[PDB]
């Protein structure tokens, strides 16, 4: 609670008239280039009065360092006033626009002002100016004096800022007598000791290394309270954290103040610095004559001229225009300081740029194209970006007066009447009067066409012969604040007229217009006429609503694939929108129009009501617009500056909408203070916890990768478009995760809808066996080591006889484990064969495990309420170096006794008869390897470990067709792993290759033609194979291993998954050739 004493006293003093030799001769050169903060302390007369020490900025007045300084007149700071008086009020009027801009940039800030050279002060001149100069800031004092023999009344701002703790307060509070706690001045103190050994000539550190000494020194900063600490202490007047996300300095902090301030000379002289925010960025160096361009049309008719009255220019008002205005995508450019000169040819070119010959001190702006149609287009542009950019950077100006040079009578001087009053005049009826003669009349097309809207395309014309729409509140839509959209023909169509309020601002019309009239595309609403005689708009009318209202009411339409539709063509309309500098900042729920609920479409989304979309190019907006709920966090704290990636945010809560099938909004819709506690973050559940939905576990995984707070790990919505545009994302249903070192190598699915699912896993990691048994809707992992030796193969069958189900087991020892599926306690061991186990294997019903010694184990259905049996022969159908693992079924008619295999390397099959109708050995490089699964759909694709290849061996003629590789086909994916560890077939669509290289390879079925790969999400795959869920078919189990720590995930496929791959690929390609039809008019 120490009173920290220290304010800026920065002393802005006009160039010339001495701002730094005055200060020279109060504490104690040639042009201070930049800024130059020496150091200053107070010791008052009253000793109780603490130090007032006073980081003093003396400021420079050359015009370059006038456009880079007014970022650096922050708050808490007692400023001051230079200006000679040899010159008289002469320097009064030209420290006018500097006092401008200070009560403009900083409101809370005391201004006095002192003068110099008392030598030859002719003080009775100016005096009458002076007093009469009392917006203007609150001057509080005047004081010349001379400049180095200082016998005046000095000293004064010590007693003018230590009794200036009430009355100069920031809010109330204490400024000069501010108890602060130790933690702060411990920062202070650390940060003052750290700033040598940081180097010299870039001080910079990361906040990792602030993190880490403050930890170091035990300073309990909590990371919590640690920015707003940093803040405070940036405020104070010692660092600079530019927390600006626009400028992307959140992360590096600098420590030297002195040192950010002098560069400007460094980078006038003639990495990783090249941020100058503050093509190329040098106004320095821009000269400031007026060059030798003289117009082409040089007359007082064939050229239109708008103008702007403006009291001051602004600090760095110019840079920002010219920075603004060298988008050249709608040239010889020859721009010094202020006028640009865009040339095209001698039919359209843009002179933008000052002129103070006025016979007055007031200072104009004006503009210049050639009266053909070109210009009017050029005009009604600039005109836009002038307006945007003093309304988003600059919103003190709006003083601002417009004015529009007509000629009634050609070759003559050119009036001057003012826009506020042309407004009505062109508002009640075209073609102004001339009030001398009536018989002179000029258009209002071209004079102005920023209010006839002539300045678009001739095809959005209206027609309003044929717009029959009744004003009859029976027809209503939508209330965005600014119009209402009623329902309405016009030629024969159903067009949704949107009629403006009573009094809205034409700049709205036309910031709607802007972004509705030149970028088309196939997600964003299509203008179709805009006239101005009721101020009306036509917008193409989306049948099936506006999405809030099928979400609330219509939930049975809302499939599983149509929340992936209208979540991808509302990120392509997003792509689009920021791939053309415009910015949204409104995507909410109740602002995505639907056109057909059939998933299979290709326009089902269409963005709509471009009330605040505004231009930002790479420096930013500075206002803060939106509605709160959906709004991005830095948004709500409108000080800081953002960019286009406070608009990724808002997708984000209309994906975690959709996502939850409207229960946030609905819940929310209630009290605006619940959905207001989550608008900068910290408050969002996780959606399957509460809402009942069903997982959809490649999105979630999305939903909270373009929802943090750092605006740069965000994604870039080209990237938040190249994650949904792949059908890897639509298919899954679950993603199970299994405890830490266990693994898994066994399973089996229960097909019988006990649970719908409850998958066990058999697993041998320890040398005792283990046996989990897994549920699916509410993931309980109940394990239960129940064998001695690892659990190699299970199997099941649900016994029709009496309506049972028992599943058995296998065990590396060679025993024949039986637990029934209901009765959680029955060890029917049955007889133990002659050799280990394998693999098993379920009319005929019949367990045919099979062994390692190559022998055929068959037991009877009937006998499994038996407790150890030998039920039908053995089959020794091998030798001991045979591993018989190898068992399927057959698909072709589903005849089973048809029903392949192979023992060992080699390939077998039988009948219920039991004979080897066929044995085909497949001696024909990799053949010194055995064998895993064979699959019968029309020949057998038959595998083998450690094999980048897998045979097709045939049926019918017992020969090789072709070799179908697998290394081959991921040859362009990134000495590999490209083996099949397995392989499962789907029913008549394409094979599923398993790789232990972590990859699922969607191999097709027609000769060899792939259709995707997945990757990037497993390391292997164990096993896999096809069960069923929740009284539905079509789930595609796959066993993902992680390796070192083991991790066995559990996924779940969709088995649509190729003509998903297929159709979405279509879809895609379809609305790409409108993407590019539509768009191709807008250039023509
Ligand atoms: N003749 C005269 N010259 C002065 C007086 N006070 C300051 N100067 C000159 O003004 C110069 C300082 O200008 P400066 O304040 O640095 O200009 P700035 O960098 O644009 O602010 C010094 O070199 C002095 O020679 C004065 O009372 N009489
Ligand atoms: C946002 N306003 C618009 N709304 C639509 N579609 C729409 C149709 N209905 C009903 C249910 C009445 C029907 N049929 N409701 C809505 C929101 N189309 C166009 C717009 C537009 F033009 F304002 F963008």
């Amino acid at each position: 609670a120490v009173p920290y004493n220290r304010m800026k006293l920065m002393i802005v003093g006009n160039t010339g008239s001495g701002k730094t030799t005055l200060l020279q001769q109060l504490m104690k050169q040639s042009a201070t280039v930049g800024i130059d903060v020496k150091d200053w302390p107070i010791q008052i007369r009253d000793k109780r009065k603490r130090d007032l020490v006073l980081n003093v900025w003396d400021f420079a007045g050359r015009e370059e360092f006038y456009s880079t300084h007014p970022h650096f007149m922050t708050q808490r700071a007692l400023y001051l006033a230079v200006y000679d008086l040899s010159k008289g009020q002469a320097e009064v009027d030209a420290m006018k626009p500097w006092l401008f801009n200070i009560k403009a940039r900083a409101s809370s800030s005391p201004v006095i002002l002192v003068g110099t050279h008392l030598d030859v002060s002719d003080e009775k001149q100016r005096k009458a100016c002076m007093s009469k100069i009392t917006g203007f800031p609150a001057i509080r004092d005047y004081h010349f004096v001379n400049a180095t023999e200082e016998s005046d009344a000095l000293a004064k701002l010590r007693k003018t800022i230590i009794n200036e703790s009430l009355n100069f307060k920031i809010r109330d509070q204490l400024v000069v007598g501010q108890l602060i706690p130790d933690c702060y001045v411990e920062l202070e103190k650390i940060i003052l000791s750290e700033r040598k050994n940081v180097p010299i000539e870039f001080p910079v550190i990361d906040r990792k290394r602030l993190l880490q000494l403050v930890r170091e020194n035990q300073l309990q900063l909590d990371e919590n309270e640690l920015p707003h600490a940093v803040h405070f202490l940036n405020e104070s007047g010692v660092l600079l954290h530019f927390q600006d996300p626009a400028l992307q300095l959140s992360d590096l902090y600098f420590v030297e103040p002195k040192w950010l301030c002098k560069i400007m000379a460094q980078i006038l002289t003639v990495n990783y610095t090249q941020y100058f925010k503050l093509y190329l960025l040098v106004p320095s160096s821009l000269s400031d004559h007026r060059p030798v361009i003289e117009l082409p049309h040089c007359e007082n008719s064939e050229i239109i001229i708008r103008l702007y009255e403006m009291p001051y220019f602004p600090m760095g008002f110019w840079s920002r225009l010219i920075n603004r205005l060298l988008e050249i995508s709608p040239p010889n450019r020859r721009y010094w300081r202020q006028g640009i000169y865009l040339n095209w040819s001698p039919e359209a070119y843009c002179l933008v740029g000052s002129e103070v010959l006025d016979n007055h001190p007031e200072s104009f702006l004006k503009i210049t194209v050639p009266s053909c149609r070109k210009g009017c287009i050029l005009l009604g542009q600039v005109v836009d970006h002038i307006d945007s950019l003093m309304e988003e950077w600059f919103p003190g100006l709006l003083l601002l007066k417009k004015w529009a040079l007509y000629s009634f009578n050609d070759g003559e001087e050119h009036q001057k009447i003012l826009l506020d009053d042309l407004m009505k005049k062109a508002e009640e009826g075209d073609l102004l009067v001339n009030p001398d003669q009536p018989r002179l009349t000029i258009p209002i097309s071209q004079i102005a066409p920023d209010l006839i809207l002539a300045d678009l395309p001739r095809n959005i014309m209206l027609n309003n012969d044929e717009l029959e729409f009744e004003q009859a509140p029976e027809f209503l839509l939508g209330d965005g604040s600014f119009g209402s959209v009623y329902r309405a023909a016009y030629e024969g169509e159903e067009v949704a007229v949107k009629i403006f309020n009573k009094h809205t601002s034409l700049r709205l019309l036309r910031q709607e217009l802007v972004v509705l009239c030149h970028l088309h595309h196939p997600s964003l609403i299509s203008l179709l006429a805009a006239g101005i005689r009721p101020r009306m708009l036509v917008m193409e009318l989306a049948s099936k609503g506006s999405l809030d209202r099928l979400l609330q009411q219509d939930k049975a339409s809302l499939t599983r694939t149509l929340q992936h539709r209208i979540a991808l063509h509302v990120a392509d309309g997003l792509r689009y929108l920021h791939s053309a500098m415009i910015i949204y900042r409104d995507l909410k729920p109740h602002n995505v129009l639907l056109f057909t609920l059939y998933p299979n479409a290709a326009i089902i989304a269409k963005i709509a009501d471009y009330g605040i979309a505004q231009y930002c190019c790479r420096m930013g907006i500075k206002t803060s617009e939106g509605t709160p709920g959906f709004r991005a966090p830095e948004v709500a704290r409108g000080n800081v500056i953002y960019n286009q990636q406070a608009d990724v945010y808002s997708f984000g809560l209309l994906l975690y909408d959709i996502l939850t099938t409207g229960g946030r909004i609905v819940e929310g819709l209630k009290f605006p203070n619940e959905f207001d506690e989550l608008e900068i973050q910290g408050k969002l559940p996780d959606p399957v916890k509460e809402y009942g939905c069903a997982p959809w576990p490649m999105v979630e995984k999305l939903i909270k990768q373009c929802l943090k707070e750092n605006p740069q790990e965000r994604p870039t919505s080209a990237q938040v478009f190249d994650i949904l545009n792949s059908a890897e994302l639509v298919c899954l249903t679950r993603r199970i995760l299994l405890p830490k070192n266990v693994i898994v190598e066994c399973m089996v699915a229960t097909h019988h809808n006990s649970r719908n699912a409850s998958i066990w896993l058999g697993c041998g990691h320890t040398d005792r066996g283990q046996l989990s048994f897994l549920d699916l809707n509410t993931e309980g992992y109940t394990s239960e080591e129940v064998a001695d030796s690892r659990i190699l193969c299970l199997a099941l069958v649900h016994l029709p006889v009496e309506k049972e189900s028992w599943i058995v087991s296998g065990t590396q020892s060679g025993t024949l484990l039986v637990i029934n599926t209901e009765d959680g306690k029955k060890r029917h061991t049955l007889e133990k064969m002659t050799d280990s186990v394998t693999c098993l294997y379920c009319q005929k019903n019949f367990l045919l495990v099979g062994t390692a010694d190559g022998k055929l184990a068959i037991f009877e259905d009937k006998t499994v309420k038996l407790k150890g049996a030998a039920p039908l022969k053995i089959l020794n159908i091998g030798n001991v170096s045979t591993p018989l693992m190898c068992l399927s079924e057959s698909t072709n008619s589903t005849e089973r006794n048809v029903m392949w295999g192979g023992c060992g390397t080699k390939i077998f099959s039988f009948s219920n008869d039991f004979t080897i109708q066929k044995l085909i050995e497949t001696r024909t490089a990799f053949s010194d390897s055995n064998i895993i699964t064979v699959v019968v759909d029309t020949a057998l694709y038959i595998a083998k470990q450690n094999s980048p290849v897998v045979e097709v061996w045939d049926k019918k003629t017992e020969k090789l067709c072709g070799l179908i590789d697998c290394v081959h086909f991921l040859r362009e994916v990134t000495s590999y792993s490209g083996r099949v560890k397995t392989l499962c077939l789907q029913k008549n669509t394409a094979l599923w290759i398993g790789t232990g290289g972590g990859h699922i390879l969607l191999l097709d079925l027609s000769t060899r033609r792939l259709i995707r790969v997945i990757y990037n999400f497993c390391n292997s795959v164990r096993v896999m194979m096809t069960a069923q869920l929740g009284s539905l078919k079509n789930v595609m189990l796959v066993l993902g291993y992680n390796r070192k720590e083991i991790q066995s995930c559990l996924t779940v496929w969709d088995i649509n998954l190729p003509h998903e791959v297929q159709n979405l690929e279509k879809h895609i390609e379809v609305r790409k050739e409108l993407a590019e039809k539509m768009r191709r008019t807008s250039v023509e």
